[PDB]
């Protein structure tokens, strides 16, 4: 099928337009996806032939410029790169992205993309031109912002294409950090937290990675850019912590006070608190999770500025998303006070029993039948938790029996249909399975059949 659909294409695309070359188009471009290995055939034919169309000094009305672009998405990855070379030179590639053609950019894109060895163009210009394009707030199409992004992630891997970007450009770089103009600003973002995955402790450079207080009071002049700055600043914190980069703390957590104190000050900087609320506010939950001693950064941005507690209608959000160890630690009294079981707690139950001495503080809050007065989905989703953590565990098993009975069941489990209440239901059950038959005395035998019935139906 293949090696002949692209035959009849390369012939098609050879005459004048047949009526049906756009279906054929469509047809290349599903086969291509479904089988996924190309036979032994020679594409350059085909690629010299859509590079022509792409180049072409003429624009063809009966030919649909998307489904060919995608016919080429997918048929370099598959080729042998050094046949794609031939036709795409390095030369080709530069000439395709300072023209006026977007069609011909963006497949130059494909073909940079699919670079083989992935370094094979970092010792020409055709990374600066891409920052070039990249940065330029005229650009508009929105497909080759896409395609450009997408070779940079791809070829951002290689050591050597890290350093045309962080060395050969970063004056430049510098200078788009320095706009904070809406359109590149975002893509700058988006840019740097793509690169942050790969960067090592030696290449990072924290004149472009990091902000200064003075930046980051400036960014608030325009919301949008201070939004886009505070979620620039979560996932940064995420991404060192989901990839263990802690070198990387010691070069921002200096400016997170001056996130909190912008949360704070509502009345000179009303912006922040009226939009940027709900993002602030993850942030503050990572930044509570940094590995820093004894929350020496969090405990002072907390006094100073957060002043967890002193704002009601924001005591269920921080008890939702704020480290529980540091809550019990600093706001023991809020949580022994505020947390009452229900399904609307079942968020703040999630985060504060992740901590034993935090789940101590709410434990008193806990019994068979405040939770049995729940509906059986909501009761799943407290049980489920309670499962997660030894201590809790036993808890649930020494003191609320009845609610273990509750876990078993009456019999009608495998009739339930609700999406939430099997996979919570199940999840308990595993949970408990897992800790073994010894520490579940009378509950392992039930909790055997109930997951063997849930499990083989």
């Amino acid at each position: 099928v293949e090696n002949l659909l692209t035959q009849l294409e390369n012939e098609l695309n050879e005459d004048n337009l047949p009526e049906d070359i756009n279906t054929l188009l469509r047809k290349c471009s599903l086969n291509l996806v479904t089988v996924v290995s190309l036979p032994d055939m020679d594409v350059k034919p085909l690629l010299a032939t859509i590079k022509r169309f792409l180049t072409s000094n003429v624009s063809y009305d009966s030919l649909n410029y998307d489904y060919l672009l995608d016919v080429v998405d997918k048929l370099v990855p598959m080729a042998d790169f050094d046949d794609v070379l031939e036709v795409y030179s390095a030369e080709d590639l530069v000439k395709a992205l300072r023209s006026e053609i977007d069609p011909l950019k963006v497949a130059a894109c494909r073909v940079i993309e699919n670079s083989q060895p992935k370094g094979l163009f970092a010792t020409s210009n055709i990374i600066d031109i891409l920052l070039d394009i990249l940065f330029d707030e005229k650009v508009e199409n929105d497909k080759l912002i896409t395609a450009i992004e997408k070779a940079l992630e791809r070829l951002s891997t290689d050591e050597l294409i890290r350093r045309r970007l962080f060395d050969n450009n970063l004056p430049y770089l510098v200078s788009v950090k320095g706009r904070m103009e809406t359109v590149s600003f975002v893509r700058l973002i988006d840019f740097l937290t793509i690169e942050f995955q790969f960067i090592s402790g030696p290449e990072f450079k924290d004149i472009i990675f990091c902000f200064t207080k003075e930046e980051i009071l400036k960014s608030v002049e325009d919301i949008l850019v201070f939004i886009e700055l505070v979620n620039y600043y979560t996932k940064f914190l995420l991404e060192i912590r989901n990839q263990d980069k802690y070198w990387a703390l010691r070069h921002v957590k200096k400016i997170l006070p001056v996130f909190a104190q912008l949360f704070e000050d509502t009345e000179n900087y009303p912006d922040v608190r009226a939009f940027s609320t709900n993002c602030l506010l993850q942030l503050f939950a990572e930044v509570s999770r940094i590995e820093e001693d004894e929350y020496s950064l969090f405990k002072t941005m907390d006094k100073d500025s957060l002043k967890i507690g002193s704002e009601a209608k924001l005591i269920t959000e921080w008890l939702e998303l704020i480290n529980p160890q540091y809550l019990v630690k600093y706001h023991k009294d809020v949580v022994e006070n505020y947390f009452h079981v229900s399904g609307y707690s079942i968020g703040m139950l999630r985060n504060l029993s992740a901590d034993e001495e935090c789940f101590n503080a709410i434990r008193n809050k806990f019994s068979a039948e405040i939770v049995l007065r729940l509906p059986y989905l909501e009761q799943m989703q407290v049980v489920e938790t309670l499962t997660r953590y030894e201590y809790t565990s036993k808890f649930l098993l020494n003191e609320m029996p009845k609610v273990m009975g509750s876990l078993i069941g009456d019999g009608s489990a495998g009739a339930i249909i609700d999406l939430e209440t099997v996979h919570y239901r199940n999840s308990a059950l595993r949970n408990l399975l897992d800790k073994g038959e010894e520490k579940l005395s009378v509950w392992y035998e039930p909790l055997l059949r109930e997951y063997s019935k849930a499990v083989n139906g």
